[PDB]
């Protein structure tokens, strides 16, 4: 099929482990600390992954940073959503960190994780493919609506290249549904809605100062 | 062109007036009271308008209400965005209520109105047409991601009918850009993001109890 899709598939990063501290008693602080630690390490991986998206590394460093600072939460959330598609009412943050409803309650994340579960449910019904997941991640980066872009036409070209990839993929692989590309694009509002609420929630956790957070996660949170 | 588009055009409601009280001194309370009063009357008009969307009135009354309760803020915001396309740095809430940056500051809405202005700016660059505006309003209603839908397949059919209308319209009217329909769909995340923040902001105004609000606006706010 489409070459951009095949390229994004081979550029997909390896999974990483959450490694919750086995000496620490389970608590809301432990869960939130584990999750923000995992996110910090995933952000390093996301920055490296974006260099593989066609045209991304030719943007100015400022525009690269603006896109990543706008899109990082959507990219992280799309990841856990995809990892969770074969599960029922559980979120696979990592192979060693799967959250059920009780754990979400304990961490203070019941409402936020339930919105992520709504995303999972919709993609399950659509039978979201890995090809579509990696293309949507890249589209979410290009379409992230930063207010600080220098070269707007170059970012629009990036959007166009990835959108065309999705169009072409669906036209060749899903002829039974001539609206599947658009259906995939119409899942992005709920992703943006959930990411908006997640950023607000974890910014409040940052302000409360009870959960330690690493440098990169704080930089992305403070920018966003 | 497409019949659904032509139908939505003739079903477009007439504009209504804000009618700020000329005896009341200008204040943040006056501005917010005027705006929520306008929104309350527009919500009545939106409920009547939705009956014209093909298939909408055949949904259960519960599903009709669920869609409207999820989508109402996006529909209102898309309206002011469209009315503002011929203006510069001003938001045309009504012909008699146009907000510039200073008035937004006075009302406590500078950040929220600036996000609405970001939507305006993007649609200006895309040269958003009335045909596209009315189709996107209907798509926003069908795609509003309510958690309480009874007949999910019927709501998906509604999404499909309106999405096909946009597809067909762009294929016939905008052959120069084979990705214009998708570009239009990719403006919906920023609309959802801005509406999410607006709902939070006006719910806080509701809780502070200093701005009087009418019955329907309160019902939509409390549901959403
Ligand atoms: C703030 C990001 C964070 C910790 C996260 C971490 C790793 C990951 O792969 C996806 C998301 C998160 C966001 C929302 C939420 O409900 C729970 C956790
Ligand atoms: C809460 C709805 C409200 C009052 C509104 C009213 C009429 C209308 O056509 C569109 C929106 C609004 C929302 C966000 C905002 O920044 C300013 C005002």
């Amino acid at each position: 099929y489409n070459k951009i899709v095949s390229h994004l598939l081979v550029a997909e990063p390896e999974k990483i482990y959450a490694m919750p501290d086995p000496t620490v008693p389970d608590s809301d602080i432990k869960a939130l600390t584990t999750l923000c630690d995992l996110a910090d390490r995933e952000l390093v991986v996301i920055i490296g992954w974006a260099k593989h998206i066609p045209g991304f590394s030719t943007l100015s460093l400022a525009d690269q940073m603006s896109l990543l600072q706008s899109a990082w939460m959507e990219i992280l959330i799309l990841g856990v959503v995809y990892r969770s598609l074969s599960f029922e009412d559980e979120l696979v943050y990592a192979d060693d960190y799967i959250m059920d409803e009780d754990q979400s309650k304990l961490a203070g994340l019941l409402d936020l994780n339930n919105a992520i579960l709504q995303l999972v449910k919709k993609y399950k019904s659509m039978k979201l493919e890995k090809e579509e997941f990696v293309t949507l991640k890249a589209i979410a980066l290009a379409n992230s609506d930063s207010m600080h872009i220098e070269d707007v036409e170059a970012v629009q070209k990036l959007q166009d290249v990835l959108h065309e990839a999705l169009q072409d993929y669906e036209a060749g692989q899903h002829m039974e549904d001539p609206r599947r590309a658009g259906k995939m694009l119409m899942t992005l509002p709920l992703l943006r809605q959930t990411s908006t609420k997640a950023v607000q929630h974890f910014y409040n956790i940052k302000l409360e100062g009870k959960v330690p957070m690493h440098k990169l996660f704080l930089e992305m949170l403070e920018a966003k």
